[PDB]
């Protein structure tokens, strides 16, 4: 289960760079160059890297200084093969955004989150990024009269209608793509679930250029499914991006290693973007727990790669079992592929074998043979077909 | 805190005539004949009532007997003046709909649930309803190949659709309304929240004729924030009915009488939907506990009218209260309805005080007032101004 | 992975005879007889059977119908070769317990609750069990006027007390377990936890004959870690049956087979459950599905033994690995299981290895490397090895 | 609703000088002189505060340094009049508590933090605590490998047992709380709840010594009743201490002001506080939101105590109402206060009415009229009778 660049796995900066500061805690590992990042993860067998601004860029550089980070980044770039597919801004961090960036309810910090945004989608494209992630971590309340929720979202949209102007009228090849969380650090986060975000895409003056970027742990602190929202984005056209980790349910975003957390989900998910073709990066957002030294922190990572692959083999060969496929006609399965009524509203109206002469009772008879389908599923997944 | 019809409050057949049977435990009431509810909940000061076809006429009900059961009803909504502004199908307590309807594997159940709610939207518009709710609450699953979700959203837009081309074909005014529900009676249900449902409809074929029907307790069974829900659908322009009720976090749907549960969610509902203008229903989708005898059902009743009427006095109190004006705009609730930048977006590239000579530091150490702004909102929620 | 009597593996008669009438739904499935259960069992290799007093004797059965279902069950028994190691009182389906039995606030249900319960351990020892299960499923409130939790927790002391006195009175070999849930179906259920039960116990009359009966499902209804509440039973001495299902997440009650749900939670339970000797029955209180016709239900009840057993050997194979040894040392595992002050606190306090000069920062450096760790366990539960 | 010392309300020195840096940000105001905030919480009628060793001595003061720290600070108690009931050891914010403190798995740090922890009693002595508090904040775990519970309740015991032999050797008038917490900073924390902290102490060698330090926010995060929790550790006479805070349902720990989160649980939890004459200090660990500055810290926590005698005067004036003793009557509260069967065991078995002749329909039907009961206290909570 040996992970190459054509796998696509990508990891953030902030990732295998996070020191371990948690609200209670202080930092246990020492500061990561970017470059020896670069250099550690494609030894690993990832694809790239992806960062926020102020990853690669100390806030508060000058010119002069971000242009001596960018230079050592692109050469550790070269000299690797690494390519950097996202990137995103940080607009969480500095106290300035303490109520937000795009919803601030001050106008000038809104001003001021839109010019740091900007400075970094020029940045990104010159590094090659295809997808500009953003995640509005600070954008939401504590409390009920802080946020007036109808104004905040005019505040969205005018932010991201804006940002989509600027990449059309430079002539970029670059989308965007919203990651949803719904709360943490604020009491509630605007747009909280993929729902969320697929539905205030539809409002944006060019909604082509947006898709969502849905975080495992995410839709799962919300007691959600995520494989589920994951086929609902696909269905919609607007799986940009994806942001692969584990979490244990409703509590606190954990961002643990892929694999970890809800093992079972983590299957189902991988059957899902393997299925449907999804070509993008798989992109760990995960934090090396601070227990960990730095030869933890390299075999997390390598573990995210590696509990992909073991997945993507167990889900392969589920799909390809014929008593896999057997019991999925069983379950029918081939009949929730087809069209309910195709022949047409007048057809059906006429159609006296779907209600007047439906045997309602042979019907609900049948069952559905979906315990043993899914035990077919967990013997595949471990391994004791 | 007398109500009147005019409040627009409105109850489900189900609601008050729910007989008490849990997952563990027998019925506790006696069932209501439908006639009855609607004199009692008249009395009590009610604008109308809501129906599934099965609350009104019982399941297999000759064409004769339809006619009794409508006809009795009828008289009952004239001698009271009860208006019925909504209906809604049941399509998940017979054995047939174990799967689904509008999403069933088997494509005869698929046929027949659309047949079962074609002749209840009939009805529906012969009684003057004007909003006709779909809850997908057997549309789901309880494991992973069970159900390919993108073929079942594939079947839940084409049911959708035929239903939109029969309202349009026979000339009927009157909407659709989705109700979320993340799940419970099925393990995960499909659109789980007000955000996946609105996603949904930006890909009908009609999206103007669909709404959402959100219910406190469902979008709270999710940890979510619905204040902050209904405040997204409308500024959709998507919030058609609401349903009201309380729930007590993260379980199962308890589906309390509204005031009950999340107290200061209530309150920051009832403030949205008042200074947003919202005329539709206030509808109670509630359970009297069973607990209780009749009598304590329709103190329940009683309780949820009181507790809107309550809960509406104190947020009109506050929104004109000259100190609460103030401190909203000590806490820059104005800043955040003016826009970020009518300036134009080469007006904010150019803008050096947005970026080149913004004072971060002076920016950041603004504080924002809001924990005084929301102990203005306690004093008034508990008149202790 | 075939099971046999010898693997312990038993099933309430509620489970495989569940008809699947929900919150929202009719049964889907005709009712089972119990000696057809008994049978169907046995031929699954199950060891036995638990029933509550009115899954083997219908509600009011007269003394001479009470005596017949008895006999035609005893002859089962004795055909099959199954045993019956636990029994239970249902004090929660009829309407009289919808305030609770132990702590209903009328008296009189109180004292038929007790009177109720004592009949069935009469039956449950002629029968044979050693255990007698208590959940107290209606114990409990929705709203917090309703029930003084001081006064019900002395009426919950005095019934449990009273049962004690009377297994003491009769010389019965009986133990009691009592089973912990948070809610569903009352609001919030008294002794909602593993821990809260346990501390109840200790102020018994007669602590020695009360234990425990952890559910999965149920302590995973409150985000808690199974494993862990499992271990703090096992270390008072007090895990004297538990209930093996699954649950995905904070959500109704879900029932499912084990295995299902959080499947490394399960690998990490049968981890302990084997490694500390537990040699009690492996009990499933599960659900089939309502999908599911009769085919299902066999295949669901086979699925919780044959994932029992994967578990029970993926556990044994990573205990036994001589790389997972070293891991654990690496980790520190062993020095967890060394007293921290066998030398006493006199000692303690004039080492000063143990403060003045103790090096803070070169123990902060050390890591943990736990993440390796979880990462062997995880290539051991996926066979991946 | 002024305060004064009378009222018993105290302050952690870290609650009001949180400086704001939480998982995504960093600090949004300065640091706090201790001594400011002893003078601005006496200004505002606080009757005391309590300290971490850290909070008070910077760590890795010298003898001299701490000497000048712990006089600064008792002159301010001087000048004020307040008190200092409570301190408690950080173990949670050092890197070298990355695995715990009691039960880190290195011995080494184990040793180093039971001679942190005494060296801090003896000054809590010192300046006139009656409870010294522990929370675990780092007692627990990621992954399932890393942390053998059984093992580390045994050196949790190890721990606490040698605690109890320092203060009873040295003849101090000092009683310990265990403070619970489910999770954060740790995955899953041990003793999670207060259930599982009060069957703890039962297993100490000392338990009269032990109690319990329950915060609301904590069990909320496992989605548990507070007040419910409250009354079994009252009924077991374990409730030394108490934190008062707010939590919106299952998610990170928010800490914030009391009377926000969920209110009717407020309410009832003063209620029951009131009611079972607790004369502990009423205090409070809570947080300032991060958008505030220095006037919005001090605004929230004058909050916390006007809320708290807000909600004192209105369970006051439910109790005192003839109306709501009426109800309560009515709902058999009186009933649920008498004994079940004081006559004994054998007089219930012999007593005909509580089974043979008992009719169970009448005793089903009667309501328990708790609706009406839960509708008189909404009025009363909100001020509307
Ligand atoms: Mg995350
Ligand atoms: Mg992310
Ligand atoms: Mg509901
Ligand atoms: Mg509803
Ligand atoms: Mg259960
Ligand atoms: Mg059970
Ligand atoms: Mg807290
Ligand atoms: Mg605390
Ligand atoms: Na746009
Ligand atoms: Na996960
Ligand atoms: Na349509
Ligand atoms: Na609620
Ligand atoms: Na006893
Ligand atoms: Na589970
Ligand atoms: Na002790
Ligand atoms: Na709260």
């Amino acid at each position: 289960y040996q992970p190459t660049p054509e796998d696509r796995f990508t990891f953030g900066l902030w990732t295998v760079g996070w020191q371990g500061r948690d609200p209670f805690g202080d930092a246990t590992r020492r500061a990561l160059d970017p470059v020896e990042s670069v250099r550690r993860l494609a030894e690993l067998g990832a694809h790239g890297v992806t960062f926020h601004d102020d990853d690669l860029i100390p806030f508060g550089s000058s010119d002069s200084e971000r242009e001596e980070h960018v230079k050592r980044f692109r050469q550790a770039l070269d000299d690797t093969g690494m390519k950097v597919p996202m990137a995103t801004t940080n607009l969480f961090t500095h106290p300035v955004f303490k109520d937000g960036g795009f919803t601030a309810n001050d106008r000038d910090v809104r001003r001021y989150a839109l010019r740091k945004t900007i400075r970094n989608i020029d940045l990104a494209v010159e590094l090659g990024a295809e997808t500009y992630v953003a995640w509005g971590g600070r954008e939401g309340a504590e409390s009920g009269g802080a946020k007036d929720v109808r104004d905040a979202l005019d505040r969205m949209k005018e932010a991201f209608d804006l940002l989509g102007e600027y990449v059309t009228s430079q002539g970029y090849d670059i989308r965007f793509a919203i990651e949803p969380k719904p709360n943490e650090p604020r009491g509630d986060i605007l747009l909280p679930t993929v729902g969320h975000a697929l539905a205030f895409i539809e409002r944006l003056e060019r909604p082509e250029l947006y898709g969502v970027n849905p975080e495992v742990g995410h839709e799962q602190m919300a007691g959600l499914n995520f494989p589920h929202g994951i086929a609902q984005a696909l269905w919609a056209g607007k799986l940009f991006h994806i942001d692969l980790n584990g979490q244990n349910g409703i509590k606190y975003d954990q961002d643990l290693r892929f694999g970890a957390g809800d093992l079972r989900a983590a299957f189902w998910l991988v059957d899902l973007l393997e299925s449907a073709g999804y070509s993008g990066p798989r992109h760990f957002d995960f934090k090396p727990p601070r227990t960990e030294d730095f030869d933890g922190v390299w075999a997390s990572a390598a573990g995210c790669m590696r509990n992909y692959l073991i997945l993507k083999e167990r889900a392969a060969a589920f799909r390809a079992d014929p008593e896999v496929q057997e019991a999925l006609r069983a379950s029918r399965l081939d009949e929730l592929a087809r069209p309910t009524a195709a022949d047409g509203l007048q057809a059906l109206l006429d159609d006296r074998s779907a209600f007047e002469e439906f045997d309602v009772d042979a019907a609900a008879a049948r069952g559905m043979a979906f315990e043993r389908l899914d035990q077919l599923a967990m013997d595949h997944l471990l391994g004791a077909r």
